[PDB]
């Protein structure tokens, strides 16, 4: 199972898919 919870900025590993999104979301400067 290919982990899919990873963030394309920092490949940062989220808990779940709502706190990955947020993550995301701001992520970016
Ligand atoms: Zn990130």
């Amino acid at each position: 199972s290919p982990p899919d919870f990873c963030c394309p900025k920092c490949q940062y590993q989220a808990p779940d898919m709502d706190t990955l999104q947020i993550h995301v979301m701001e992520c970016i400067e």
